[PDB]
This record gives C-alpha cells, structure tokens and sequence, in this order.
C-alpha cells in the first residue's frame, strides 16, 4: 500500500482513507504530525524518504518541500479537479482542502463597531494588549507568509514588531479562541474552522465569541489552501496518484461538506457546509501559494522576538 505523511488532521484524513480503501483495495498507513516537523522531515529524508504522499494542513510546508524538488508532477486529470485559484501553476502540488483567516473576538469586550478594519491595523498602539495569537503554530505563520508576500519584507517585519508590542501570545490556536472566549483580550488571529468544531460540541470554548471576516483583499482575509503531493521516489506512483486524485475528486470533496471539520471545499463545483460564509463572498487577496516562505517568515518573527 502507500504511507502518507499527514500533517492534515487525523479523522478528516480517516474519512478520506476509508473510502479510498473501500472503492480500491489499495491501503494507507498514516504518519501523522505537524506541518513543519513533518515538511522538515521529508527534506532531510530526501529521496530515501518512505513517504508516497505528503498532505499538509497550510502551504507553506508544501512550498518547503517542493523548494527540495521532492515532488512529482500530479496527473493533469488530478489538476483539473481544483480551480487554478487553489493550486500552485507549475502542478507537482495541489490544494485538498481551505481555511479562512479570521478575527475571533468577544462581543462582551468588544462591539462588532469597533473592530479593525485591516489586520494591519493590530499594529497600532491602540491595539496595545488587546489581541492573541498563537505564533508557534503552522496557522499564523502561514498568515504572515501571505503578509510578507503582500506586503514584502520590511512592512511585515514592521508589523511584526509592533504584534510583539501589542499582543498577547498563546500555545495553540483552540487555546487563542478560549482566551478570547473567557474576555481575557478583545479578540484574535485564527482560522474559522475553530469556533465551528466547537460549537458542534459542547460550544463552552467558543459560545462568548463570534467570528469576523476582513475581506477587501486585506492580508487578514488570506485563505490558507491545505497541500497535497506525490513524493518523486515514491515506488508505488500510480497508487500514489490515485489517492491525492480520490481526496480532490468528488467523494473526497464531499467528506469536506458533510464532516464535522468545517473546512472548506476546493474542489471544481464543490459545496462547503453550508454553515459557512462562502469563499467567493470573503474576497480573499490573490496569494500564489508558492510565493508563501516559511523559512523568512521565521527569521523575520525571530528578529521581532516573536519566536
Ligand atoms: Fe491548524
């Protein structure tokens, strides 16, 4: 069968895995893990990597990876299966899945009036104490990376060492939404998925919150595009491509809509739940998803004393 490198979630992926299986025969064994640690691994693996296929939850990570020249060109019939909105131009990789940056804040603490207008607003010194963020992860700094490539480098540098002024930090993103949840500061910088797995729950993390979108192209409306790709030295290829072709085709873009993951489809005529704001209402900015760069993005939030 085929080993997946999975810094996607694991029950989404399960899901996936489960009709992949049922309809071929062909099995699956996970490797889970983070974007980073997992898109580290396989460029110090290199070509003596197991991996057939590598799924990541955000771009960044897949860029690493490609930057090695460790994937191969998918079947064009698998590219043609997602708009070219959500997909790199030169096709060794492809978009399985999207997730909204959003403005999570508490309305106790804060009126929906007095909300930034642009994510470059935090910067301000009325932001001073006011928002979170969970810098270590994956997420945010798939945010800055659409920030650098929108803004370029000395401008979100700029911005970052103002957040360092400003805000307050937190280890993890559901953490970030709970903060914001029992008012500890007015709002944060997450993805949208978060609010809606929990309010699927319980909702004691999240019934305090409510959701903000940016839109305006503003670097705080990036939607992030989840990767997926076929290892070069793969040995089992045509496995390999069936698999990434299942996960964007129509079944595999189904799961999107009716799990309780809330992440957005991005597959060509593709639903997403319908409990979400369409994409093609939040007018996100026009990111290239190979132009997104971990490696700077980490330097620059170092030099900030973010990291
Ligand atoms: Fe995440």
């Amino acid at each position: 069968g085929i080993v997946v490198y999975n810094a996607q979630h694991e029950n989404l992926v399960k899901s996936w895995v489960d009709g992949f299986t049922k309809e071929t025969g062909i099995k699956v064994t996970l490797r889970n893990g983070d974007d980073s640690e997992l898109g580290n691994q396989l460029v110090q693996e290199g070509s003596a990597s197991p991996a057939d296929v590598f799924l990541t939850e955000n771009s960044p990570s897949m860029v690493l990876v490609d930057n090695a020249k460790l994937f191969a060109p998918l079947d064009a019939a698998t590219l043609q299966q997602v708009p070219a909105q959500y997909r790199p131009q030169h096709g060794r990789w492809i978009g399985i899945a999207a997730r909204s940056t959003v403005f999570v804040y508490n309305p106790a603490k804060i009126s929906e009036a007095q909300l930034p207008h642009s994510l470059m607003d935090l910067a301000k010194p009325e932001w001073k104490g006011r928002w979170a963020a969970s810098p270590s992860g994956a997420d945010f700094q798939a945010i800055v990376s659409a920030m650098l490539a929108l803004k370029g480098e000395q401008a979100t540098l700029d911005w970052l060492k103002a957040m360092k002024t400003n805000f307050v930090a937190y280890k993890g993103n559901s953490t970030v939404m709970k903060a914001v949840n029992a008012g500890q500061i007015d709002g944060g910088v997450i993805y949208h998925y978060y609010r809606f797995v929990d309010q699927s729950k319980t909702g004691e993390n999240s019934k305090n919150t409510q959701l903000y979108y940016f839109k305006h192209q503003d670097p705080g409306a990036f939607v992030s595009i989840s990767g997926g790709g076929v290892l070069a030295s793969s040995k089992h290829k045509a496995q390999a491509q069936a698999f990434i072709k299942w996960i964007t085709g129509k079944q595999g873009q189904d799961a999107l809509r009716t799990n309780n993951a809330f992440e957005y489809a991005v597959g060509v005529d593709a639903a997403s739940n319908p409990k979400l704001t369409p994409l093609k209402d939040l007018d996100a900015p026009k990111v290239e998803p190979s132009s997104l760069n971990s490696k700077k993005v980490i330097e620059l939030m170092t030099q900030a004393g973010l990291l």
